[PDB]
């Protein structure tokens, strides 16, 4: 009946096919591939889906030719800061692993050039530069290491400097062609609540900053850059105490008591900053991001089950000892239509339950031990809860306990699929899928006969949630006692997509009347031989078990006080 | 030493920010409340000797 036909779409097939073979795009994006070969490579390892990205934040991020300094040690060391203030951090660009820490400040020697301090040993082995290079558009400071010493002690702080007012270099139109130089002079603050490098707070600044006041600073630091050589330097100018505010933003000297206790052999000195430049290619030399795509190719072959088989004695008729054709049809129908959807629904049930782990969501193109073409479109998901209602039941007045009750199932219903809809992008991968409509989920409801009867109510204008459209749908059989479960299906489409939860195998059979004598007797017998079998492709179900209804519905419990303790036991 | 046709995308893109003031609201713990019961947290008003 209803129940089978909701969850498994069925699928006609002429009798000459024995299967259908399914084949589905993809589109792949891709960093570089291992070695070279003369066409290109094609299926190399670590492959990503684009559809992925829509969700996740950092799978299509890429900096490519960022004017990053790369340590040579022992050829540049003598323009880096020194390696005793702050360890070499590793860093990641491109298919490339190098270290940079710092760059350090330039006052009366040889100027730097951030060019050559960029090789890194990938640039290297496509060729020296020799023009390669020119420096983009822009120059501005990432950020700014500062060091405040107390004593032996000295604790650093980067200033995240970029976005800010005077951090741009701005062009100076004079002594070349193309000369681009900073001004960078401002007074830039330390937080009351503001961490330190490597995480943690300061241990320098405590005793002011639990006073609710902050520092100012004033920096002095000039500079010069050119876009056609990578000829530059930079200098500090100044880094002092200036002003010294209160928690409320007026102003309080610095000769005060408290104030000149707590600044009380304490000194700002500059150690060095990295520059932000991005590296003008007009005559280009990038991998970017490759794009090619893929099909696979799947196969689902059609069984045939064991016969249903009529003897009977035939020399006359009968028709109260066996009747009309309508009995196999009937054990036909059962057989089929419902016992073995059900097996097969719950077998989907328990397989979900061990290959994906209670509430925990995998990556699109996760997993070939799962049937189905649908994780390759969204996310698998599976999640299972239980509902205590005895315990979980708010009530005044007995009039309405059933209200309340059947208040809690749909708020809970609708929970589950909200979450359900927003961890596995459902809806997102649905309109990817198809564009010229851009439907809504359908919620499919499955459940036994006695349950339809608490969530079926004109109290809530919502049962399943907003925009969703929804069938409920009984079912007669004990296998199904107290459990409903939840599967997004496609309500009008009827040939398979990796979106359609369920499609019936069908093949149509008929019946064969002859006569037969084995071991010497005659009587006809009539045949049945069943054709079908249930394939499922969907990789999405939410299952919720009610228990204790009954019980929660006899007594009256729990109004639920908390007799907030003013007496003196906490 | 492989001929093939290529294109390419340079974007020139950025975000600028003016208006220095944010609010921030954080809503956590919500499906604990949506399928557990709360109410009535209520203080006994001391009468019984405590004080």
């Amino acid at each position: 009946h209803e129940f089978a036909e909701l969850f498994y779409r069925t699928y006609i097939v002429t009798p000459d096919q024995a299967g259908f073979q399914l084949s589905i795009r993809r589109n792949l994006v891709w960093e570089g591939w291992t070695g070279e070969g003369l066409s290109g490579e094609k299926q190399e390892i670590s492959k990503r889906n684009i559809l992925q990205g829509l969700l996740d934040y950092t799978t299509l991020e890429t900096n490519s030719t960022e004017l990053i300094p790369v340590i040579q040690s022992g050829e540049n060391d003598e323009q880096f800061i020194d390696p005793s203030v702050l360890p070499a951090q590793t860093v990641k660009q491109g298919k490339d692993t190098f270290d940079t820490n710092f760059l350090k400040f330039s006052e009366n020697g040889e100027g730097f050039n951030l060019l050559m301090l960029a090789q890194t040993p990938s640039r290297l082995k496509k060729g020296s530069m020799t023009f390669t290079d020119s420096l983009d558009s822009r120059i501005a400071l990432k950020q700014l290491l500062i060091s405040v010493t107390k004593g032996g002690t000295t604790e650093l702080f980067a200033l995240d400097v970029n976005r800010d007012q005077y951090a741009a270099y701005t062009a100076t139109r004079e002594y070349n062609f193309r000369l681009m130089q900073l001004k960078f002079h401002t007074s830039l603050g330390l937080g009351e609540e503001s961490t330190t490098v490597a995480g943690a707070e300061s241990a320098l600044l405590k005793d002011l900053f639990d006073l609710g006041y902050r520092i100012e600073l004033d920096v002095k630091v000039d500079g010069e850059m050119n876009v056609e050589n990578g000829n530059g330097d930079t200098s500090l100018r100044a880094l002092r105490l200036a002003r010294v505010f209160d928690k409320e933003g007026k102003e309080i000297a610095l000769t005060d008591s408290r104030v000149s206790a707590a600044l009380s052999g304490l000194t700002v000195t500059g150690v060095g900053y990295s520059l932000e430049a991005r590296l003008t290619n007009i005559n280009q030399l990038e991998m970017g991001l490759l794009i090619d795509s893929d099909v696979q190719k799947q196969g689902f072959m059609i069984p045939t089950l064991p016969p249903l088989v009529i003897v009977k004695p035939a020399m006359v008729e009968d028709d109260k000892t066996y009747p009309r054709l309508e009995a196999l049809t009937t054990a036909y129908r059962i057989q089929q239509m419902r016992n073995n959807a059900v097996t097969t629904l719950l077998n989907r049930a328990d397989t979900l339950k061990s290959y994906l782990g209670v509430g925990v969501p995998h990556p699109i193109e996760s997993n070939l031990g799962l049937e189905g073409v649908g994780q390759y479109y969204v996310r698998p998901y599976y999640n299972e809860a239980t509902i205590d209602v005895l315990n979980d039941l708010n009530n005044l007045t007995s009039a309405a306990k059933q209200t309340d009750i059947q208040g809690l199932i749909v708020s809970k219903i609708n929970e589950m699929v909200y979450t359900a809809d927003q961890l596995t992008g459902y809806t997102a991968a649905l309109e990817a899928a198809f564009s010229g409509r851009s439907p809504k989920p359908h919620v499919a409801i499955g459940t036994d006969m006695r349950l339809p009867q608490y969530i079926q109510i004109n109290g809530d204008d919502r049962t399943v949630g907003i925009g969703y459209d929804y069938t409920i749908a009984r079912i007669s059989d004990l296998r199904m006692k107290d459990k409903i479960v939840m599967t997004f299906i496609l309500p009008n489409e009827s040939e398979p997509h990796p979106l359609q939860h369920g499609v019936l195998g069908f093949i149509p059979e008929y019946l064969v009347d002859f006569n037969m004598i084995r071991n010497q007797r005659i009587g006809r017998e009539i045949r049945l031989t069943p054709r079908y079998r249930y394939f499922n492709f969907l990789p999405i179900m939410l299952v919720i078990n009610v228990i204790n209804l009954e019980e929660a519905i006899a007594q009256r419990t729990a109004l639920d006080v908390n007799e907030t303790q003013v007496t003196p036991a906490s």
